[PDB]
């Protein structure tokens, strides 16, 4: 799968993109890779921020669906016209498929000024597609029309970022140790269940329901580890305590201020999420280093932040790990990334099995 290794580019805070082609003849575009949504959408008009855009008039294979589509994210909304056309990933599998494409014709605080991407690839399930679940998501179309296995994996490497999207398989060269899998609780977002949390090794004795209210998801289109309220205060409480030996401003834990050195790494704790495992009463844990939740912006940004719609395991989480979206078996795999920025002293980690009871009662119903 070395054809696909290192096919992801980006800039810190601006997402990860892959090169795609649309229409005949092929128009090359950079497309943000987003496991947190299920629309395939590309700029189709000359918005001043865009390096390029989809020009339907140039395409033999374009077909109008004569439906409008609207999509608001956490922030950012766009509106568009649905169509289908032929699509390829040059540094991906050797195929071409007909896919739904939203030609973005109006947007609001969506495109990033200074970014080098022109669209977004929603990789999650139909259930959350707009206007509705009859709009077959890209990856569903990819699997139905080719012999590409129903699986993709992400090694997000973390001012320029790099990484790999392996479509249809796994590249064992992108990780060390063993993959550990957690069930996809439901096929809409990539929903999982967190069952326990630990800073430097200390539990938080919270009802595990507080971790998955109203959901926990794996989202590559989100930068931060985003915890619910209770959970966020508790974890800074614990990190501020473990790291107290150097005084840090309040702006820095709000993610406003910066720290600058010429970096006492082991001043800072590891953070640990236990995930529901494959077997009744068995879990595993994933552990991130300071080198993960501290975003280089020799200065650093605290990258854990409060949330509101559930836990979101964003690039802060995913940059420590190789993440396998095993859609065929309703599960997501985590393994230590071979590219994660580590340490002579420490590493990010994933280990098990652990015994943890009542893992069902952990997710909101
Ligand atoms: C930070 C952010 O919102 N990133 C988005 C993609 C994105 C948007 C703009 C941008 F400039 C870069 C990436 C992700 O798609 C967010 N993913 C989840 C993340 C959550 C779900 C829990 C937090 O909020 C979302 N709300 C709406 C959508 C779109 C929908 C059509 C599926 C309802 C998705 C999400």
């Amino acid at each position: 799968f070395v054809e696909m290794v290192d096919n992801l580019r980006g800039k810190s805070g601006q997402g990860y993109y892959v090169e795609m082609t649309v229409g005949s003849p092929p128009q090359t575009l950079n497309i943000l890779v987003d496991t947190g949504s299920s629309n395939f959408a590309v700029g189709a008009a000359p918005h001043p921020f865009l390096h390029r855009y989809y020009q339907r008039q140039l395409s033999s294979t374009y077909r109008d669906l004569r439906k409008g589509v609207y999509v608001p994210y956490t922030q950012g909304k766009w509106e568009g016209e649905l169509g289908t056309d032929l699509v390829s990933i040059p540094h991906g599998p050797n195929v071409t498929v007909r896919a739904n494409i939203a030609a973005i014709t109006e947007s609001d605080k969506f495109f990033i000024n200074g970014s080098n991407w022109e669209g977004i690839l929603g990789l999650a399930y139909a259930e959350i597609a707009r206007p509705d679940d009859s709009l077959e998501p890209f990856f569903d179309s990819l699997v139905k029309q080719t012999h590409v296995p129903n699986l993709f994996s992400l090694q997000l490497c973390g001012a320029s970022v790099g990484g790999s999207m392996i479509i249809g398989g796994i590249d064992h060269s992108l990780y060390t140790g063993s993959l550990w899998y957690t069930p996809i609780r439901r096929e809409w977002y990539y929903e999982v269940i967190i069952v326990r949390v630990e800073i430097n090794g200390q539990d938080l004795k919270m009802d595990c329901k507080e971790y998955n209210y109203d959901k926990s998801i794996v989202d590559s289109g989100t930068t931060n580890l985003r915890l619910p309220k209770k959970v966020f205060e508790a974890a800074v409480k614990s990190i501020k305590a473990a790291s107290s030996t150097e005084k840090f401003p309040d702006g820095f834990w709000l993610g406003e201020q910066l720290v600058c050195w010429q970096t006492p790494w082991n001043i800072f704790p590891v953070i640990s999420l236990y995930l529901m495992g494959e077997v009744t009463n068995q879990s595993f844990r994933i552990t991130i280093l300071p080198q993960q939740y501290l975003r280089p912006v020799d200065c650093y940004k605290f990258a854990i932040s409060q949330s509101s719609t559930g836990t979101v395991m964003g690039a802060v989480i995913m940059e420590g790990f190789y993440v396998v979206f095993d859609r065929a078996r309703k599960r997501i795999g985590f393994a230590v990334s071979a590219c994660h920025v580590h340490d002579e002293f420490r590493t990010a980690a994933v280990e098990g099995p652990f015994v943890t009871l009542d893992m069902e009662d952990c997710g909101y119903n």
